């Protein structure tokens, strides 16, 4: 049934909606940057039933929360971009071959994607946003890869754990 995975769809944007009020800056400096587990359902969903299905979900959650905190589209649209790339990049390594490794080797091509894009992205967002030389984002560079590092990282190592607990509910 198609149902079935409208419903399941529905949730995991729903949940990943709600879970992206929870974000926090993990570096105090660079408090523009905050950590929200919001792709967890999005990857869940992308390995699950497709990546294109994965990346729905990161932008229907996206615009959501925009609608909700209109006071920021510039980093929330840096949210959408990268959240799409990551889930985008995993789940269609993985459906090429549905196994652990290929789920294992998604998440690490899809994280050191996502990090090297957000660094290229966070080169040319943060002199602007800021109205600042060059200079400041050279000084956000460690901040930049170290939080997008972590925020994929941890976001892979929680859903391997936890995704086919997922399917065997369905
Ligand atoms: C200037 C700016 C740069 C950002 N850069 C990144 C990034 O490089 N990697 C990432 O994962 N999230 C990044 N974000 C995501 C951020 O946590 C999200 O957009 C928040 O809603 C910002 O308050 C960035 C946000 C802003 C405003």
């Amino acid at each position: 049934s198609s149902i079935k995975k409208i419903s399941f769809v529905g949730i995991f944007s729903a949940l990943a909606t709600l879970v992206m009020f929870l974000e926090f800056p993990i570096f105090p400096q660079a408090s523009f940057l905050k950590y929200d587990p919001s792709e967890i359902p999005a990857l869940i969903v992308s390995f699950l039933l497709g990546p294109g299905v994965g990346m729905f979900v990161v932008l229907v959650k996206d615009i959501l929360f925009f609608l909700m905190k209109s006071g920021d589209p510039v980093g929330i649209a840096m949210n959408a971009v990268l959240g799409m790339s990551f889930v985008g990049i995993a789940g269609l390594i993985y459906h090429r071959n549905k196994s652990r490794a290929t789920a294992i080797k998604g998440m690490i091509v899809a994280t050191l994607f996502a990090t090297a894009f957000a660094l290229g992205l966070n080169a040319l967002i943060v002199p602007l946003y800021f109205e600042a030389p060059f200079e400041l984002y050279l000084k956000f560079f460690p901040f930049i890869l170290a939080f997008n590092l972590v925020k994929f990282g941890i976001d892979s190592v929680v859903t391997f754990f936890v995704y086919k607990k997922v399917s065997s509910i369905l």
